[PDB]
């Protein structure tokens, strides 16, 4: 009963949150079995000229390393680029490694984000990638390395860890496999994002939502085709859609069509008028299938 | 960097939430030190009439009891009715109870809650008391017992757990005294649900928020004095501010003085004709003072 965007328990990435310090600059790391990720920009504090980071990870001096977990300093053995990342073996071994994997995020697909300054978590949020392959949420100087992750089953899934805020006030992480997000680079030039167009299948399970709460009076008998959509979809901001499978399953117990929304969307998108939807006065593409069936039907 | 409503780590609660059921009804309960913590409806199976908790409350058969922590089972003992929950005393104690305390909420301020359906953790968001002592957020069938938190340096504060789902889609709990908020009833017979009256310390929060995220549409040189906006407050659907001094901080960061936004809650308040504040089609007391504190400047 309800829509709010919600993040899953923080309780497993939560121990895992260390405070790396590289000579001044300090930031967060990743501490998982003996390795701790964090972007390797920590090797630089020019933050003026165009970086030669295959220049300075050899001339890297590991005794100005200091990792820690509260009180407890880790002990640095050696350290890789792995990418954008930093991948450093530490000695001592995280005895609170839960079962992770490594995946990459797909555009549109929601995440927790577990903001953290000085290897302390802050708060835990969820946000999804947008269409520009950025994120919005809420970062302060020092949450560099705070990971983001999504959590099926008791494992978690690192697909997130923030290296550098771009002043569209978007957020642009790293893959833990060491791959920025959107092609973008952690080089001190200026770097501006596209056009953020709306991921149409996540307005569609916000439609479903508002139908599911009784709100049916942006609703009409008006139908289109996925083809006339995705012709009109280019030129108004928003993506095309590939398929309307997954949504019979909601589409059945609601009795709305999957192509009686997208005459809808046509209409409602900057179409609302005074009336709002669920609390908004414009489409918002911040919830998932998932998220729908999670907080509708168990 | 953005106005994002976001949630304490609830690292310390998770081990706490164990799956408690009585015959037919299960629901989620606080595992504290050797103490499981419960909505005392759990024991009612009946949603018919209104109930006799004290007569239901010896028509109490212990060995009926099932409480579980995944595939552990925990061995009851005993079974006291404090108010409107349920103490129950257990043989195990939670090995990993945390730095705790309970407390009860005065309107306004926002918690951490962590939804669960039997026993398992599944979500964790912040909200914000509304006035009428009802908050608002999502539940479904079977979240009953699932405990809201507050935590203040890693020691957690329990101050909510989820009873019943109103009319309003408000959501009614209790505090860990077995005090039901607002004065409800956990009984089926309807009950109503008073008018939302906004928080105004949440909304100059809020304001702020806007004025250091930039949009500074809305925001002009007139400046209203306290009880002016008190006597407007009381007659339009807002509380009677007791201090603007917590607000001095961002007052000369933004350059714009508390006055300012008392006049201007004046005019918005009515409506935003269309333009929305940060993504909100109308004024909202979601964002206390020291939330939009450590998001916008990090403290
Ligand atoms: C990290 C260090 O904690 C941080 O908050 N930011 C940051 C700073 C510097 C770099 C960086 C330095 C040298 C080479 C490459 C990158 N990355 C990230 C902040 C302050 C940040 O990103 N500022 C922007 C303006 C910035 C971009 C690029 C750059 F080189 C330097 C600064 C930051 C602030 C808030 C949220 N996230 C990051
Ligand atoms: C709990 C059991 O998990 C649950 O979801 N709900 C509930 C059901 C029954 C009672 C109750 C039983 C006996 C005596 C008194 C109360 N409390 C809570 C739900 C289904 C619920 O609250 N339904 C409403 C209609 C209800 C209110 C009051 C009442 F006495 C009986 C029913 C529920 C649904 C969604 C969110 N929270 C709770």
């Amino acid at each position: 009963a309800g829509l709010k965007k919600m993040a899953q328990p923080s309780g497993l990435v939560e121990p895992c949150v260390v405070r790396v310090s590289y000579g001044n600059t300090v930031l967060n790391g990743v501490w998982l079995d003996d390795k701790v990720y964090c972007p390797r920009h920590v090797l630089a504090s020019d933050t003026t000229v165009t970086i030669d980071y295959d220049a300075v990870y050899h001339s890297m001096r590991l005794h100005n390393f200091s990792i820690s977990k509260g009180n407890v300093f880790l002990g640095v053995v050696g350290a890789v680029m792995q990418g954008a990342n930093l991948v450093i073996t530490v000695s001592q071994a995280n005895v609170n490694t839960p079962s992770y994997s490594f995946r990459t995020l797909k555009a549109g697909e929601c995440f927790n984000i577990l903001a953290c300054y000085d290897g302390t978590p802050a708060g835990v949020y969820g946000v999804n990638l947008r269409s520009t392959h950025t994120i919005k949420g809420s970062f302060v100087n020092g949450a560099c390395g705070s990971p983001g992750f999504v959590m099926n089953g008791h494992k978690v899934e690192f697909v997130y860890m923030h290296q550098i805020e771009l002043g569209n006030a978007s957020h642009v992480g790293s893959d833990m496999f060491g791959n920025i997000y959107g092609g973008f680079e952690d080089q001190p030039s200026i770097q501006l994002e596209g056009v953020a167009t709306l991921i149409t299948e996540n307005v569609i399970a916000f439609l479903y939502a508002a139908l599911i709460n009784g709100e049916r009076w942006w609703c009409s008998n008006e139908r289109c085709t996925i083809d006339s959509f995705n012709e009109w979809a280019l030129g108004n901001g928003f993506t095309n859609l590939v398929s309307g499978d997954g949504f019979s399953m909601l589409a059945a117990k609601t009795g709305v069509d999957v192509c009686q929304l997208l005459s809808a969307i046509q209409r409602l998108a900057t179409g609302l008028g005074g009336k709002t939807i669920l609390g908004y006065a414009s489409l918002t593409d911040e919830y998932t299938l998932s998220e729908v069936v999670r907080q509708m039907y168990g």
